[PDB]
């Protein structure tokens, strides 16, 4: 009746330290999406030199036309190349991390949204001041670029021109059209067909040119099923306020709302930083959206804006509370309009925010359900139905450590809550970072990390079930 088949390696890791066969040392951050043509599309970190959050980087993807049974070969979405000047090879070279996945229900457009860094050490390399990063001209908004030695703010307008702080053309260029496989010549930094640099590089430049080292969010879409991808586009500042030090995705897999007065609107976890506690105590969930089928794309409040904790409110622009924190979510709609934001936390126990307006505002109180253990880790919820009765599952580590996967079953309850129904596990042994898709006929998939027999950090393997293993 209950059937769980074996795990499929998507992106074998390397082991004991080495790279495999292809070069590469870990996998990391997986999501898992079903396209409308019912492919299955496996996304991962292709971590090239080591495990950490930083490095060479690339944003890969591997495609299923049989629901998992076979997988075809990687297709890389975006590799920026690594800084051939560099001191330290395992930091010199922009990064890409965090891949979030959704596609639009309407234009069959698939999206993939992820974080970026200049060259350093990524969320944990980011320099304590401010660099403005854009400049708002006439209307049109431009990136900035620092020359060195200089204090002024050059801009990168039409065809990748560069411009000087008042407002004339140089005789330097960016790429801000990419060519070349996994688009790794974006943001070479030219003076007419001499390649000087590169404006994400921030050590033993070349070039004069250089971005503010900030946190970025880019995006990459993909019109044929996943198949060829575009180039990165920068939606960092449609969503990143001045405050904001991070910004950054939380993986898995987004959704379109698909009833109420907001259907068509795309969600996208992410999750911020303030400059008062930057990782200690500023952690804060909140969502984007776009309305218009992914053209632009609009931020919604923190679930920590004005929130009471012990007596006091907070902004998640200006918290400092360690155990107030939320970090990396995933995200779920109800039959009855309302949206779930399942919240990585500190305390123990599965944090659950709710809203009524499609992810802008959050409600007062955020519920904690002792039944499903928080060890801190990122997970992934999905929505589905059971002849005629609404249910959610949900997969995290169980415990005690990131160890024990499991499978989390809720009844969502007229009222909007939840009953926790049955707890099943899905893998022992090491277990991080998962993301579950409903794959149809009464048949579930999951991405998950793990590994075993000495291998690397983790790879990413597959599994299916049905119905049955998940009423205990
Ligand atoms: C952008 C980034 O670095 N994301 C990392 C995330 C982050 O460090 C933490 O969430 C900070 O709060 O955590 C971890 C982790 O293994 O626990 C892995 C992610 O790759």
């Amino acid at each position: 009746g209950a059937a769980l088949t074996e795990k499929t390696d998507i992106f074998e890791s390397g082991r004991n330290g080495k790279p495999n066969k292809d070069g590469i040392k870990s996998y990391r951050i997986p999501a898992l999406l079903k396209t409308d043509k019912g492919t299955l599309i496996a996304g991962a970190d292709e971590r090239r030199l080591h495990s950490s959050d930083w490095g060479d980087i690339g944003m890969v993807i591997r495609r299923s036309e049989d629901n998992g049974k076979t997988w075809g070969d990687r297709v890389t979405i975006t590799n920026l190349r690594d800084n051939p000047k560099a001191s330290d090879p395992s930091i010199g070279s922009p990064v890409n991390i965090d891949m979030v996945l959704v596609q639009d229900p309407e234009t069959k457009r698939i999206f993939s949204i992820y974080d970026m860094f200049p060259e350093g050490k990524g969320i944990f390399g980011m320099s304590s001041q401010k660099e403005e990063a854009y400049k708002k001209i006439d209307g049109k908004t431009y990136q900035i670029l620092y020359r060195e030695g200089e204090k002024g703010a050059y801009t990168i307008r039409e065809n990748g021109t560069v411009y000087t702080p008042d407002g004339k053309a140089t005789d330097y260029r960016v790429v801000v059209d990419p060519v070349k496989p996994a688009y790794s010549d974006k943001g070479d930094l030219y003076k007419g067909n001499q390649l000087l640099g590169n404006i994400y590089f921030t050590t033993n430049k070349t070039s004069p040119f250089r971005i503010a080292k900030d946190s970025y969010l880019w995006m990459s879409y993909s019109d044929d099923d996943g198949k060829t991808w575009s180039a990165p586009q920068d939606i960092t500042p449609m969503v990143k306020a001045d405050w904001m030090k991070f910004l950054g995705v939380g993986p898995g897999t987004g959704i379109v709302l698909r009833n109420g007065p907001h259907k068509g609107r795309i969600l996208i976890p992410v999750y911020t930083t303030n400059n008062v506690s930057h990782l200690n105590g500023s952690q804060s969930s909140r969502i984007i959206y776009s309305d218009d089928h992914g053209k632009t794309w609009h931020a919604g409040e923190a679930v920590n804006d004005n929130r009471q904790v012990d007596g006091q409110k907070i902004h998640s622009s200006t918290m400092n509370n360690r155990r107030a924190q939320n970090t990396e979510s995933t995200v779920v709609q109800l039959n009855n309009g309302d949206v779930k934001l399942f919240m990585r936390g500190l305390t123990g126990d599965l944090q659950v925010a709710t809203s009524k307006d499609g992810g802008v505002t959050w409600e007062k109180d955020i519920k904690r359900y002792p039944q499903v253990k928080d060890v801190y880790v990122q997970m992934s919820a999905i929505h589905t139905m059971h002849e005629g009765k609404e249910y959610i599952i949900l997969s995290n580590a169980g415990g005690p450590k990131r160890e024990n996967g499991m499978v989390h079953l809720a009844r969502v309850e007229e009222n909007g809550e939840l009953t926790w129904l049955k707890h099943n596990p899905i893998q022992k042994g090491e277990f991080a970072y998962n993301s579950l898709q409903e794959l149809g006929n009464g048949e579930y998939g999951i991405l998950y990390e793990h590994t075993e027999k000495g291998q690397n950090a983790y790879t990413l393997s597959f599994r299916k079930f049905n119905w049955d293993f998940l009423s205990k």
